[PDB]
This record gives C-alpha cells, sequence and structure tokens, in this order.
C-alpha cells in the first residue's frame, strides 16, 4: 500500500495534471476494437446498435517512475479521473454513448497508459440487405473531436477487428470488421484530421 | 507540457471566470449547424429528431495572450468547464438534448473561443407532407435563454447551413437548410431579443 | 468584466448562502405559466405531457445593490446553484421534470430575481374526450413542497395563461388555460399551504 | 437570516455528521404512505408502476437546539443532503425508483425531522385479475437495505393507506391500501428485520369545482 | 455516536485511501448472487432482465481496530464512498447496470467489508427455447474489469445461486442457477484473468 500510496502522491499532488498534446508536443493514441454483439438494428431510423471495447493506448513522460524507487512497482490501476484520456468520438453516433465498464486504466513505469472502456453504441447504418446471404456493409470513424493531426496521431495495432468475444448467438453473425487509419481533410481546415473507421460487414444468422 | 500548464494555470487560477456579458460589454457569440442525419419523424405527436453539430465563436480579453511569453503556443484545448460558454437554447424542443461529443472548447491567443457540441434533438414540427415531393419545412429557432440582444448579439458566418457531413443514406433528404439571424423588437420591451432560425425543408429518400 | 466580478463577489463570497425564507422573513414568489406544447397524451395510463416555461419572480434584501458603487450596473445573469430558488413542484407528475432551458437567473439592483425554467412535465390526466368538439380539462398544481404560506406565499400576475408560443401546428388545440392561485388548510396546523392550480382545456386539432 | 445561519452553522459546520444508528443508540422511523396514482401495469413482464409520497419521521439529539438561543426558531427547512437519512428502499422494485420532489426536510427543535419524498416506482406485481371486479393485490416491503431492527426500528402511525391525493380519474380504482410494520426472523440470525408491507387492491375503474379555499385533515410535512 | 465518529475520522480522515490491490498485496473477494427475477426476455434482441442482489466480500489490514479502543464497537455502516470497493462488472451486459439499493457497505474490525448491491441487468441471452419445458440456459460472467488474477482473485463461498427470494409469480422460473469461479488464461499474456460464471436454466412459468 505505502509504496503504491506515495507513487500516487508523486505522480498526481506534485505536478498539475498533463494539459494535453499540442502542436509541438503531439502524441499518438493506438485504438483497437473488440467487437461483442450487434444487438439490434432499426430499418425504419437506419440505426444499428454495437456492444464492444476498445483498447486505447499512448504515453506521457510525466507518467514515469524508476521501479526500484517505489518497491518494484511496475504498473497500477487508477480512476480515469486521476488523468489525462483522449477525446476519441464515434462521428456518426446518434445517441450518447453508453458506458459499461468501469472508469480505471493501468498505468505502467514507462508512462505508457491503456484504457479499455466497454460502450454500447448507436450509430448510422442502413442495414437494408441483411436478411440476404451477402450481407450489408456499415461503417463508423472514431476520431479526436477536437484535436487535429497535428496534435494527436491515431493508429492501430492490426487491422483485423479482434472477434474472440463476439456473442455467437447474437441475431447477426460477422462476416468482416476492419479497422483502418486514414488521414482525412476537410474544405474548412488546412490541418489533417485522423481518424480510425471501423467497417463491419454483417447479415441474419442462418 | 510546462508552458501550457502555466499558461493555463495563469489564464484560470489567477483571476475569477468571467461573469458574462452586459449592456455596456456585450458580447458577439457566432453559430453555424452542420447538420448530420433527420433520424425520425413522429406524426403522432409533430416531433422530429435531428442530429447535427454546432460551432460556437467568441472572442474574449480575459483569454488573450501573447506566444512569445509561452513558448509561442498559440492555442489550446480545454475543458468547458473552465470556462464560461453561452446558454444557446433551442426553444422548440421537447426532449433535453442528447450530446454526442466532448464538451471540450478550443482557446487560440487572441482571445477567441470555439465550441462545437454535437447534439441530438427532439422538436415540434409537423412532418404532414414529407412522403410528397414538396416535402415538409421545419423550423426551430436558436437564442440565449436569459440574455438579450443587448447583452449576447448573435450572428452566422454564413445563411446555408452546411451538409457536407449530412448522412448519405438517411431515410430523409434534405432539400435545403438555412441558418437566419432574426432580431425582433416587442412593444413591451425596450430590448431587442436576438435568434437564429434554422430552416429545413426536407422530405423521404427516393 | 472587472464590476460584475466584485458585484458577485460581494454577493456571493462575502456572507453565507441566504437559507431561505421564515414566518419572521416570509417572501413572496409570483408564478406564470406559457405554454408551448402539449406532445402527447396516453390514454392506457391517463398520463398527458406538456411542454412549458414557468416564470418565477421574488425579492431578497441580500441582492440589493447600488448601482453606483459598482459601474452602473443595474442587472446580471448568473448561475441559479449560486442563488436560493424556490421549491415549486408539480403535485400530479408522473415522471421526474425534464429540464429544457439552461439553469440560469436574471438578479436586478432591488433584489428581486427572475429564473424562467422550461420544462417537459408528464401529469395524471384523464384525456376522454379530446376527440370531440368539447374537448377535455386537467388540472396540475404547482405548490412550495416544503414551505406552508407563512414563508413562501404564491401568486400569479395574470389568471389567464400566456399562449403566445403555443406551438400552432400541435396535434393539441387549447380552448382555455388559467392559472389560480389556491389555499389550502390543514385542521391540525394553523398554517395555510398555498398552490396555482393550472387548468387547461383542449382537443384534437380539426 | 443571521440566526437561522448561525443555528444551520452550529448544528452542522461544527461536528461531523450523525454516522446512523448502533445497537447501543438505536432509533425509530415512522413511515406512512400517500398514494397518488397507479400510472400502469404490465401483464406481459409482470410490473406495476406507481406514484405516491412517503412521510418519514425520526428524531436525532444532535439535531436539537433551544429556540431562545436562536430567535425563537422553531423549526426550518435544509436540504437532506445536509443531514442523515434512513435507507429505506422498496425491496421488490424493478428500476430505480425515480424522485419527484425536491430533497428538503424540516428538522424542528425538539431534534426530530420529517422528510416526505415523492416517488415513481416499478415493483413485482402479477397484475392478472385487474380486469375483473374482484381485482387484483400487489404487495411491495419497505425496509432498511442495511440496517437490522436491532438499529433501525420501523413503525406506522396508522395501517390505513392515506388517499386523499389519489387521482379520481386513473385508469385504476383503489379497493384497499394499507401499510403493516412486519418483523422477520431468519433461521440464521438472532436480529429481527423490520419492514413496512404496502398492500394494495385494485381493478379497472369504469366511466370541476376548482375553488379558492381548499380543507383537509400537512401530509408532505 | 462519539466513538463511532472518532473511529470513521481515524480510518477515513487520517491516511490516504486504500489504492487498490497489487502482485505484492493481492486481494480476495467473495462474490454470491440472489435472483429476485428474470423480468424480461427479447427474443428479437437477445436480451434478457435480471434483476438481483450481489454480495460482495473482501478484507483491508487498513480497516482493522481493535474494538476496546473504541467502546467495544465491532461493525459499522458507512456509505461505499468512503472504501475502495472492486471492480466487479458483468461481462456480456448490454445496458447500464442499474443500481436499486443504496450504496452502503459493513464493515467489521477485523477489515472485512460486506457490500450487497442489488442491480437491474440486461445481457446477452438468446431466449429461444423458453417457451418449452426444457426451458433455455443462458450464462454472464462477473469479474474485475481491469485487475488480473495477480491481484484480484474471485471465489464464491458456495455454487448454488440462492433462490429464496426469487419472486413466486415471476413469467418466468429457475430450473436451475450457478455460480462458479472460473480462471481465463489468454495466449499473449502470462496473468490468469478470474471471473465468476453466472449460469441460469429458466422457462416460462
Ligand atoms: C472531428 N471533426 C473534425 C474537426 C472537428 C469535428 C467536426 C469537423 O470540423 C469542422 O466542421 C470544422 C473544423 N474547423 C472548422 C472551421 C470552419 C468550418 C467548419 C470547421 C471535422
Ligand atoms: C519562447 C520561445 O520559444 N520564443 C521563440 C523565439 O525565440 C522566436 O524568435 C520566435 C520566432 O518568431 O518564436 C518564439
Ligand atoms: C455611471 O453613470 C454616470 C452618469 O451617466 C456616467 O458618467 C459614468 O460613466 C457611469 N459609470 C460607468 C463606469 O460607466
Amino acid at each position: 500500500q505505502a509504496n503504491l500510496m506515495r507513487l500516487k502522491s508523486d505522480l498526481f499532488n506534485r505536478s498539475p495534471m498533463y494539459p494535453g498534446p499540442t502542436k509541438d508536443d503531439p502524441l499518438t493514441v493506438t485504438l483497437g476494437f473488440f467487437l461483442q454483439d450487434i444487438v439490434k438494428v432499426d430499418s425504419s431510423t437506419n440505426e444499428v446498435d454495437l456492444v464492444y471495447y476498445e483498447r486505447q493506448r499512448w504515453k506521457l513522460n510525466s507518467l514515469m517512475w524508476d521501479p526500484n524507487e517505489y518497491g518494484n512497482i511496475t504498473d497500477f490501476r487508477t480512476s480515469a479521473a486521476d488523468i489525462w484520456t483522449p477525446d476519441i468520438t464515434a462521428a456518426s453516433s446518434t445517441r450518447p454513448v453508453q458506458v459499461l465498464s468501469p472508469q480505471i486504466a493501468v498505468v505502467t513505469h514507462d508512462g505508457s497508459v491503456m484504457f479499455s472502456p466497454a460502450q454500447r453504441l448507436s450509430f448510422m447504418c442502413d442495414p437494408t440487405g441483411v436478411d440476404s446471404e451477402e450481407g450489408v456493409t456499415c461503417a463508423v470513424k472514431f476520431e479526436s473531436w477536437v484535436y487535429s493531426g497535428f496534435e494527436i496521431d491515431l493508429k492501430t495495432d492490426t487491422d483485423q477487428v479482434d472477434l474472440s468475444s463476439y456473442y455467437a448467438s447474437s441475431k447477426y453473425e460477422i462476416l468482416s470488421a476492419t479497422q483502418t487509419r486514414q488521414v482525412q481533410h476537410y474544405s474548412c481546415c488546412p490541418e489533417p484530421y485522423i481518424d480510425v473507421n471501423l467497417v463491419v460487414k454483417f447479415r441474419e444468422r442462418r
């Protein structure tokens, strides 16, 4: 307890919180998705509901410590309210995201942070064709709402969405699921914006 | 980090929050809308549901700094709770607005602030005629709930609503969308009342 | 800004909050309703849903100032959390009231406060007869939940509910709308208890 | 104002909050219910929805004062967050209770507190038979979630639920409504557990003087 | 009151909060479920809704006291916000869990804590076959979201779910209900992850 209390106190009570990235000190956040269930489809509104979790990973110099100074502690868990977290947003949501997991992150001695929120999301998707065998494809972009690619860069570790927690008796079967970094220009703005595009092809289960 | 922490501390911890505008020190807030989706229509209640975001822009002397004094930082992101924000309200909503984006603003060295909330709104609209080819027109006014035009003046940069993120497979197709400043004067009251009128003509997609 | 910051600091940071009215220092609160829409009727549950706003007005000696001492400021806006507000409650609601407007009040140099919350309310109402031409009458009382008439007296400025923001294409048409002070006496207790009874006669629009 | 500010400051800012009752310093809470409306019935889920308020009353030595020391103040209103309140819970709810009234209590100079929250509750009830003339009976127990009868004793002032605010045009008509203290014993445990059982018999119903004075027998103290 | 106020002040205001378990100071949390009602089934979405409460139990050295020093107090009740609590999560929920009970725990002089939240849960379950006599089986895992088995170990006191508060007039009848500790290993990662699997077989009454 004592060593950990002391570490948390040195990292959090001895200087102000990390104020977020800038042009001069940009930050890279890695995302990966873990699909759990397509819960429903609404063909009268073109909304589809997904349950998933999302691994977010980034690294801050101000969260580093030497384990020899703190009883060989190499990592700890802490409330997400204690640290900065990136403002990753689904760009085509139609309802506020519902949080299904505790807001807690893992911080490691090299300054890396891992945060894995689970979420239910409603997003814009025309499910016409879902009852066929070819199925239907939908997409949703995830991006920083307020930071450009000059401040936050996104990436993936893999292009394949992990389906190993996908609910075997879902009403919908996943044909494919990818997650792809894109660098986007908009007409408003010279700065690039980075997103991760989640593309899911699915159909009604046999 | 250090320069930014120092700037945030100088702007926010060294004086009280901006107490809002008055008759003598009025403020101009610029709005623009970015329609993303008409999600549904309810002809039994005369409610229509819209997903959009809204750019809000204003400028405060108390948020100015010289970038040479702060390592050449020209802008930063910060939680909307750290600053004053205007109380722009949809006058004909029928439900609390659902927030779809992080509550974060961009503050620039000239004291200008940009806040871009994304929202789902239910508002009063008779959708009779939507299945026709002429479609239907609905309107919603946006105004300060408690500040008159002597304290907050609202403006638009353009009269055309941005439709470049409108969902291509929405059930509803946008025929036109405008956003127009209106100034009202009433016999009861010396104060002008300002609103921005969002007028949208739409119909069922072919 | 500076004069206003100073006024707010003198009124709010230099003494404890007004602890509410007593027998010895009673208060009068004036209410008026502004009906905007009867959104729906549910004849299987006898609930009706109304959207409206409510003007509340009262006066405190502790909110007085001399404008000459504060740069001629005669009024300001402030968050309702900064001040005491009366606990006016709809006695026959069936759901928590949904707030549609920012919780901000206007305070004037004579100590008077104006607070105008907009609300969606579900309340107990048998809509049988609404499809007829005579329509149907429903009523809802608004009262202080915990203060007697010795501490808070309610009144209206007029007995006519204002209908000038009523939605012209509502499914329901207002035939009449009144707001009337009533005094309730309990045999146990000398104190009167006050309510304002909102009585609305309405029917389906032609 | 000044005397009241001073009283609130002496009662709340000068010592820690009452930490709740114990075996050695137990407390009695008195409940009564005031049924307002059976709003609906769901026969596909066996849930029924009620709107009511609930008078709760208890007394603490730490909330006592002498009115002569405080300008003859005998009572005041205050936010429920300023005081300890009992954790009375509906044992068979199926949704979080929705609060319909401001969270404010009346505290009196003898240390007694009166708190009257209004609530919408969904609870477990098979409504089969509601469309008949015999109607249907549902029950829900209200109890302390964590305190035994050694720490909190519950009681009622009357066994009859007050129906004077019951909505006359509800879809459902009340045949009877009682509220009854019960003592529950479990074989594991010496401590009694107290509840108040709200029993309502009702059925589907079959189917002007808005006057400036109204007379009653202050329910929502 | 006085002795209790003093105890609470010594345990909570005189040192920082317990920062949670580590590899070096792990913790065991014991769970048991008390099913109250299967409220509904949705066969178009494969979601089922359960109402239950959950007994959680663990023990901290930092919550110990000697009753002789505090007027013979052996236990007290306190708001769950005053203490660390484990981040036990239903892994296959489809909506945020709705809390039905006050967030209050019992702390005992040996440092043990008992916390019993009541909850409504929507979770992933195919109810096909529920109208038959064999009924249908569904399952939901409960686990620490962020702590591995090196930091938090879960266990049960019994493998039988307690059904003594089950609603006699539910639309659904419980055929069986078990709760079982499981250890999960992933090939990427050396640390085990622990869950308690709640398995419920039920049918229309
Ligand atoms: C994540 N999204 C990216 C960046 C913010 C959010 C919404 C989109 O931005 C804009 O519309 C504008 C940005 N800057 C502007 C300037 C003038 C007009 C529009 C914008 C794209
Ligand atoms: C106050 O009013 C006087 C008289 O009109 C005026 O001269 C003065 O400028 C006002 N004060 C301020 C700070 O505006």
